[PDB]
C-alpha cells in the first residue's frame, strides 16, 4: 500500500524533528537539562507506534498537490505536520494514561509509571502540545495556511478534551453506573475524543497544505471522515474482546476495566432485567471469573453477529458518503484510508 | 490606583466570558455535560485571585491605545485577552498544584483535591487552555494582530512548560539535593516559569492591541519586563518567610515542601561546611523543630539585610531600565506595574 511506501522516509524525519526542536539550547544554554529532557519525552512517547495518522498527512498530501509542486521544501512540511499529528497524539496518550491509571501503552510501560516520572508526566504532556506550534512556526511560517493549520490543531486539541471530559462524566471511577451507556453519549464520546483528531484532522490538514481551503470542502470531507471515526473505534471495541489477538497488539481490558465499550452499549439495549443485573454484577471487576461471565453474555446475545450487521451497512455507507461527498478531491484520499481500517 | 479603576468592569466581564464559552452546546446538545463541567472549572479556578497579571493588559491597552479609538469594542477584546491571561495561569496553577501535592490554592482546597474530581483535573487543566485560543477568535479572529495573539499565548505557555521541567528537575520529590539550588538555576526558573507569562505576556498583548508589532519595541519591553518578574518572584520567596502575613494571604511551607526559594539558595552561597550540614539535615522536613532550625540559619547567614540590599539595587536598577529602554512606549506603563510590584 501508499501507506508503507512513505512510511520509512516519514519514520526517518523523526531525526530531524528532533533536532531542530533540541536546536533551542544553542543560544540558550541555561535550559539544557530541560531540552534533554524533551528529547528523553518525544523519544519514548512519540515512537513506538503504527504511525497512521500521521502518514495520512504524507499520502493525502501526495494525492492531493500537483507532482510539479511537491518539491524538497514542501515534502519537509508534510513530514513535519504528519508529525505534529504524532504529537497531539503522544500528548493525549501521556496524559490519558495517568487520568485511567494505565499500566502499559504499546507494549511498553507508560511513561507516568517509569520510576522518577510518575505525575511530572502531565509537564511533559504539556509540552508535547507545545512543540506542534514550534513546528509549524518552524516550518510553515512563511506559507498562506499557516493560520488555518494553528486553528485547526487547537480546535482539535479542544473537541478532544471535550471527549475526554465526556468520556470521564459517564465512566466515573468509583462510582460505577451503566445508566449512563446510551448508544447517544457513546457515539458523542467517540465523535469528540477520536474521530477529530484521528480522521478529519490529517486529512483537513493535507488540504490546507494543498490551497483546500474551503468551507463546503473540509464539511464534506469531515461528514466522511466522522464516520470512518466512528466505524474504526467500533470496530476496535470488538478487537478487544472479540478478536483473535495474533492481528493486534492489545487485548481485553476493557470489561475489568468499566469502559464504556460499543458492547456493553448494545447488550443494554438487548437486556432483560435479569440479563442486566448480571452486567451490574459482573462489569468492571478485576476478578477472572467475572470478566469471563461477561464475556459468555455477549455472546448469548447475537453481539459478534449484531458487530457482522453493522460491518455490512457500513461497508456500503462509506462507499456511498465517498460516492456523494468526495468531489472536488480524488475518492482515492478516502479510499486509501478506508481500505486500511475496513480491511 | 489605575489597577482599582478598572477591576470591577473587569470581573464582571467574566460572567460574558463564561456565557460566550458555554454558548457551543446551542448546536451542540449532545456535549452539553462536558459544557456543564467546563463551566464549574471555570468559576472555581480563574476566580478567587486579585487578577493582577490580566488587568496589566486592560491597564497598559488604556494607556497605549488613542482615547478616541477605545471605543465599545476594543475594551470588550482588551478585557477578553485580560481574561486569556488569567485562564493561561488558571491552566499553570491547577496542574503544578497535581504535581507539587498541593493542598490549597488562594485560600481555598486544589480543584484536584475535591471528592470526585482528582487526576481529572489534568483533562480541566487542558479545558482552561483551550479556551484562550477559542476566545482569541470569537473576539479578534478580524484584527489585524490575532496571529500575533495566538504566537504569544504558544511561546508563554511553552516557555512556562521548560521553567516547569527546569523546576521539576532541580527540586525531584525524593531526590533531596541541595548542589541544584544554585543562584543561575533559581534566575532560570524564575525567567521561564514565572517572568514570561506574568510580566511580558500582558503588557506585550496590550502593545500588540495597540499595532505596536515591532521586534524592538518587543525586545525593550521584555527586558524591562524580565527584571521586574525576577524581583517579585525573589521578593515573594522572602515574604513567605521573613514576611508578616497580614499583609499576604499566604505563609512559610517552602522549607518543608523543600523548594528552590531566593532564601536557600543564598544561605548555600554564603555557607561554611558546617552551616551546609545543617541546612542538609533540616532543609525539606514536616517536622516543626526543623523547619524552626532553618529560619534561625537564615536569620544568623544577613539574610533579611541581603534581601534589604537587593531591594535597594533593585529599585535603582528597574528605574535605569524604564529610563533607557520604555521609549516609545509611556513610562507609566511600565511605572504602574512596578509601584505595584516594589511598594
Ligand atoms: O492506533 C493504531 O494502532 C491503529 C491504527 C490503525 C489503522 C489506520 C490505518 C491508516 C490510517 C489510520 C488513521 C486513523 C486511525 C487509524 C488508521 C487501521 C487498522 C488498525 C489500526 N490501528
Ligand atoms: O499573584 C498574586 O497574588 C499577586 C500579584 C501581585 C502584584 C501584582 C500587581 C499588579 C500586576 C502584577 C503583574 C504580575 C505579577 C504581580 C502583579 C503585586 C504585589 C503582590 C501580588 N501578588
Amino acid at each position: 500500500d501508499v501507506y508503507a511506501q512513505e512510511k520509512q522516509d516519514f519514520v526517518q524525519h523523526f531525526s530531524q524533528i528532533v533536532r531542530v526542536l533540541t536546536e533551542d539550547e544553542m543560544g540558550h544554554p541555561e535550559i539544557g537539562d530541560a531540552i534533554a529532557r524533551l528529547k528523553e519525552v518525544l523519544e519514548y512517547n512519540a515512537i513506538g507506534g503504527k504511525y497512521n495518522r500521521g502518514l495520512t498527512v504524507v499520502v493525502a498530501f501526495r494525492e492531493l498537490v500537483e507532482p510539479r509542486k511537491q518539491d524538497a521544501d514542501s515534502l519537509q512540511r508534510a513530514w513535519t505536520v504528519g508529525w505534529c499529528v504524532e504529537l497531539l497524539q503522544a500528548f493525549f496518550l501521556v496524559a490519558d494514561d495517568i487520568m485511567d491509571s494505565s499500566l502499559t501503552r504499546r507494549g511498553q510501560i507508560c511513561w507516568y509509571q517509569k520510576p522518577g516520572v510518575g505525575l511530572d508526566a502531565i509537564n511533559d504532556a504539556n509540552l508535547l502540545e507545545a512543540c506542534i506550534y514550534r513546528l509549524l512556526k518552524l516550518y510553515c511560517r512563511e506559507q498562506p495556511y499557516y493560520l488555518n493549520l494553528i486553528e485547526l490543531f487547537l480546535q482539535s486539541s479542544y473537541q478532544t478534551e471535550i471527549g475526554q471530559t465526556l468520556d470521564l462524566l459517564t465512566a466515573p471511577q468509583g462510582n460505577v453506573d451503566l445508566v449512563r451507556f446510551t448508544e447517544k453519549r457513546y457515539k458523542s464520546i467517540v465523535k469528540y475524543k477520536t474521530a477529530f483528531y484521528s480522521f478529519y484532522l490529517p486529512i483537513a490538514a493535507a488540504m490546507y497544505m494543498a490551497g483546500i481551503d474551503g468551507e463546503k470542502e473540509h464539511a464534506n470531507a469531515k461528514k466522511i471522515l466522522l464516520e470512518m471515526g466512528e466505524f474504526f473505534q467500533i470496530q476496535d471495541d470488538y478487537l478487544d474482546l472479540f478478536g483473535d489477538p495474533s492481528v493486534t497488539g492489545k487485548i481485553g481490558t476493557d470489561i475489568q476495566d468499566n469502559k464504556c465499550s460499543w458492547l456493553v452499549v448494545q447488550c443494554l439495549q438487548r437486556a432483560t432485567p435479569e440479563q442486566y443485573q448480571i452486567l451490574k454484577e459482573n462489569y468492571g471487576q478485576k476478578e477472572a471469573e467475572k470478566v469471563a461471565r461477561v464475556k459468555a453474555l455477549y455472546e448469548e446475545l447475537d453481539l459478534p453477529a449484531v458487530f457482522l450487521q453493522y460491518e455490512e451497512d457500513s461497508y456500503s455507507h462509506i462507499m456511498a458518503l465517498i460516492e456523494q461527498y468526495a468531489a472536488p478531491l480524488p475518492p482515492a484520499v478516502f479510499l486509501g484510508l478506508a481500505r486500511k481500517i475496513y480491511k
